[PDB]
C-alpha cells in the first residue's frame, strides 16, 4: 500500500545484525521502510598458487548466511530482499581485471551458486580494495566487468544485480558491443551524504542520486535529499549503517519524504 | 632542496594508527616531507548535564597522544610538520552550531585554545558531525553559534591554525551580526572522501581543497586525477585521511608525483 521509492539499507554485519532492517515501518500503515537489505559485505580474494580469483566470506558474514532462516528469511518474510554485497580484499583480484571471458564466468558461477544454495535475493558490486596489481595481478581492462556481468545474468535471470557507482569497474560497463547496464536492476550513488545521479543508461526508477549514513547523515541532510529523490521522479534511496538503536527519528527524516508518513519501530 | 606545490594534509585515525607514520614519507627529489600538516582525529565536544556547559573531550588514545606529544608529536612539528587537533561531535547534544550565548561559545574557545598552547599543538580542526543536536535538552542549530565561538578562537589564538572540515551545520552558518568568519579560517576543505567538490566558502584557492581521498580505499587513478586537477585549476590544498602503519608508498606517490612532481620514498 505504501507507494514511493524503493529503500535501501547496507547492514555492516560486521557489527550490526540484518534484522534491524525489518523492524521499522510506517505509521499510517503503509508497509516496510526498508525494500532492501543488503549484506556487507562478501569478498573477491585471489589464490596466488592457483592464480585464480575466489568467493570469500568473512566469519560474520558466514554466520549471517549459515543461519539465513533466522537472519535472512524473516526479513524476505515481511517482503524485503536480501542482497549481497561483494568487495575487493586487497588481494590483487577485482571485478575489473579478470584475464578473459572463462576466468569472469568462473567467478559469476560462485556467485550465483551462493545467491542459490543461501536463498539470496541477488547481488551488488562494490569495487573497492581490490588494490589491482599486488600478488602480480594486472591493471583494469575494459572487457572483465563486463564480461563478469553478463554471465551472472545469464545465471541468475530472475534476481537482483545493482552497483555501487564507485571504482574502476563502474566506468566499464560497455564492451564488445554489450552495454550491461539494462543487466543491472538498481544503480546508486556511494558518496554518503550527497546528491549525485550516476550516469548510466538506466531509467530514473532504477536509480539513486541520493546516499546516507543513517546515524551519521544529519537529518536535514536525510530529508531533503529524500525530498529530491521524489521531486525529480527517482525511484530509489540508498541508506547505509542501520544499527541496533533507536534510529526512528533518522528513518521517519526519510520515510515523511518518499511516502509521506513517519516510522515506528518494532520494540 | 625544497618542496613546491600545495600543502596536502592528513587525517589521522589515532584510535587505531600512530601520527608518527605521516613523517615517514619524503620525497624522492630533495627530500621533503609528503605531508606538511597532520590531523589528530579526534577529540570530541561534549555537554555534561550538570554544569549544561559543553567541555573538550578526549577519549582514551587522543589523550594518550596528547599526553605523550614529546614522542608523538613534537617529532613531527621538529619535521616541518604542522600538526593540528580535529574537533567531532559526540552524541550528547552539544555543538558547534547550537551554543545559546557569546558567552558560552567564548567559553569552549578558552579550552580550545589552553588546549593547543597546553600541548603544543598548531591550530585546531572543526568536524561538525554526530553532535545529535537536541540531545539532552539541547537546542537546534542556530545562526550565531559558530561565528561566536569562532571569533573567541581566532581572538585567542591570532597565530595559529583553524581548519573547517566543510560538512554539517556549521559550515552554513558562517555569518551573524555583522560579522562574516570567512576569512578567520586558514583552511576548508572538501569531507567527501574519493571526489572533487570546491567549498562554496570565501576563502582564496590557495586555502582550499576541493580534492578529498582516503589512502588506502580511493582508487590511485583517482587519487592522481585529483592531484592533478588540484595543480590545474590552482587551488593550494590536498586533504588525505586515514594514512595507517602499511607501506603505502604507491598511494602517496599517487599523489606526490602531481602535486610535487616526485616520487614518494618510506623507510
Ligand atoms: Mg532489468
Ligand atoms: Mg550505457
Ligand atoms: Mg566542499
Amino acid at each position: 500500500v505504501k507507494q514511493g521509492p524503493t529503500s535501501v539499507a547496507y547492514v555492516e554485519v560486521n557489527n550490526n545484525s540484518m534484522l534491524n532492517v525489518g523492524k521499522y515501518t510506517l505509521a499510517d500503515g503503509g508497509g516496510n521502510a526498508f525494500d532492501v537489505a543488503v549484506i556487507f559485505a562478501a569478498n573477491i580474494n585471489y589464490d596466488t598458487g592457483t592464480k585464480t580469483a575466489y568467493l570469500h566470506f568473512n566469519e560474520n558474514v558466514q554466520r549471517v548466511l549459515d543461519n539465513a532462516v533466522t537472519q535472512i528469511r524473516p526479513l524476505q518474510q515481511q517482503g524485503i530482499k536480501v542482497l549481497l554485497s561483494v568487495l575487493g580484499n586487497h588481494q590483487g583480484a577485482g571485478f575489473a581485471n579478470f584475464p578473459s571471458q572463462q576466468a569472469a564466468s568462473a567467478f559469476a558461477k560462485q556467485l550465483s551458486d551462493a545467491v542459490a544454495k543461501y536463498g539470496l535475493d541477488g547481488v551488488d558490486f562494490d569495487d573497492e580494495y581490490a588494490e589491482y596489481g599486488n600478488n602480480g595481478t594486472a591493471q583494469p581492462n575494459d572487457s572483465s566487468f563486463v564480461h563478469l556481468v553478463t554471465a551472472l545474468r545469464a545465471n541468475m535471470p530472475d534476481k537482483i544485480i545493482s552497483l555501487y557507482n564507485i571504482g574502476p569497474a563502474a566506468s566499464r560497463l560497455s564492451y564488445g558491443g554489450v552495454d550491461v547496464s539494462d543487466k543491472f536492476d538498481y544503480a546508486w550513488n556511494p558518496y554518503y551524504g550527497t546528491w549525485q545521479v550516476p550516469g548510466i543508461a538506466l531509467p530514473k526508477a532504477q536509480l539513486s542520486p541520493a546516499a546516507v549514513e543513517i546515524g551519521r547523515t544529519s537529518r536535514s541532510t536525510v530529508a531533503d535529499l529524500a525530498r529530491r529523490t521524489v521531486d525529480e521522479g527517482y525511484g530509489v534511496y540508498l541508506t547505509y549503517n542501520l544499527d541496533g538503536g533507536d534510529r526512528t527519528a533518522d528513518v521517519s527524516a526519510f520515510t515523511r519524504e518518499l511516502y509521506g508518513s513517519e516510522a515506528v519501530r518494532t520494540p
